């Protein structure tokens, strides 16, 4: 298994100096706004300006500089495009938060060596598209691929082989380890465990009253080498629209638009994919679901998915006598 | 098949009656007011005086001026149907409520021929004059057409049997624009045609009628002429029960949806009145207004408990497999006992 990992550098920060090309070197903090720091860049962050301290510790460290309020959803729509340029690279994708990403390239590459020129591809292909410079981990799971891009970060590059695992496995801090608190840490560390290896040298069961369950396996498992969680890619298995109306209505010729609306939202937002059942989904008046659907064994084209809405509508109306709300479409069983 | 239709004589008129008694003979009359609008149903004294239903009103101040006007009182007109056709349903299990005033009910398997179909009638008009003090009239026939027929030639407070021999007669005697369903320009039409009862329908070519009439009507007059009319009483069934609740705010912790997922399975419950649900599926609007949803289905019954700690389970089920966030959190309940 090769996993690649991508990990958007101090991400709310580098957009806001993207949009605004002034802020180069000039140390840069987004905030919570009487606050809390979201994130800093690197050059805030060399001075002990971390993610979670206060505003006013920070303006203490460094008074000189450029304080910006969180606009989350500025930073949505740029990830969401990386996110959509990292898709285009390989089909196993699993998006864990805004700026990180990980992608399962056993398929497209043979080796470790292949692996690193493809995130070098994608490095570029990143700050082509988006001027966003990325760090880069390569390993052969998704703890160790996160591992890597720490270690390389920022604008970085890291391939971590089998046997920098096994060194890494004696050698780092059980609290440099992804998806483990730092008290859960400083627990560990007052009862003698500080290496991955120590975990090794004690039972599963006293651990496990220790830290819990989940962790104790998760450290235990990744001592021996033996972690093997799976790329989770998320796969719509519906995809439609539900879209409210001016006045609820039982006439079938003022639904119809709404209808269509939503099935024009609906055919257009899965890339290359024909659906096999249409559903029809009404909110009545007092906030109930009524539905009716149907399954054809060829696709559905959109035309179709017209005239059988309506008579899914029409089906609708004869069998409740209840007043519409809102009303949507619904489409399945993808071919 | 047998079916009873009943109507309610002038109903508006008469409620309006019920509540006060002092109109007794005193024509009355009961408007939809939409400057001004129209009469909505007018009771039998008025209707002998050229004052009916469908005219406007002021039109009505010319003819009877001085007779009782009152307004629409739409909520209580609406509750006194709701009462008689509850007591309808406990006669028969299928009943179409066609509108406020008229509902259809299949008999066919509690009466074994048009006697007891009679006498079930007359115990039903009874009824709802005992419980709600109006009259009514009953139409028993073959389907629903014909049972409409009959109430409009026994109307008012009556009840009348078409057999199924007078069927055939009426099909050669009874005049095309006695037909429901169809008026006075489309009776125009077939009367000029040489088409003046229903039996002359099936005496000339259709696609010569089905090109002048309309198709619709064309294929309905020509069924009702062959005797093969028979449309089944639409009964109206609730297949699931439930409740999508807006948030104040999109969110995507468990914790915070938990409140508002609660809320639309207390209303559901309580709008299942002796029902027990052997199906639960979670519904959740995303951001973007899609339908996320996930069901399970439990061979017994679900309690109310199971749906909560079902429910929750479910959302997280959502909330593992989608990366958007949630704007409506519900559920709903299906496959009944």
């Amino acid at each position: 298994m090769i996993v690649l990992f991508v990990d958007f550098d101090y991400f709310y920060a580098q957009v806001e100096e993207v949009l605004n090309p002034s802020l180069k070197g000039k140390p840069v903090v987004v905030c919570v706004f009487s606050g809390a720091v979201a994130t800093a860049n690197y050059e805030a962050r060399k001075f002990g300006v971390k993610a979670g301290i206060p505003i006013v510790e920070a303006k203490k460290i460094l008074p000189n500089a450029v304080y910006l309020p969180m606009r989350k959803e500025v930073y949505q729509q740029v990830s969401s495009r990386i996110m959509n340029l990292l898709r285009e690279y390989s089909e196993k994708i699993e998006i864990a938060s805004i700026d990180e990403a990980y992608l399962d390239i056993s398929d497209k590459v043979r080796d470790y060596r292949e692996a690193y020129n493809l995130g070098l591809e994608i490095k570029n292909k990143i700050l082509e598209k988006e001027k966003i410079t990325v760090t880069v981990g390569i390993s052969k799971n998704k703890v160790f691929a996160k591992i890597a891009a720490d270690m390389a970060k920022p604008n970085g590059i890291k391939v971590i082989d089998d046997e920098e695992v096994k060194r890494l496995i004696r050698e780092l801090d059980i609290a440099d380890v992804p998806g483990i608190g730092n008290i859960t840490a400083e627990k560990l560390k007052k009862l003698g465990i500080n290496k991955l290896v120590d975990t090794l040298s004690i039972e599963f069961d006293k651990l496990k009253g220790m830290i819990g369950e989940a962790k104790a396996k998760y450290l235990i498992s990744l001592a021996r080498d033996e972690y093997n969680e799976p790329i989770r890619t998320r796969v719509r298995k519906s995809i439609g629209r539900i879209v409210t109306m001016k006045r609820n209505s039982r006439n079938l010729e003022e639904i119809k638009p709404y209808l269509f609306r939503a099935i024009e939202e609906s055919y257009y937002k899965l890339d290359k994919r024909i659906p096999k059942a249409i559903h029809v989904v009404a909110v009545t008046e007092d906030l109930d679901i009524v539905s009716r659907g149907r399954t054809f064994p060829h696709g559905i084209s959109k035309e179709t998915a017209y005239s059988e809405s309506v008579k899914l509508l029409q089906k609708i109306l004869e069998e409740d006598e209840r007043k519409i709300r809102r009303i949507g479409v619904r489409f399945s069983k993808f071919i």
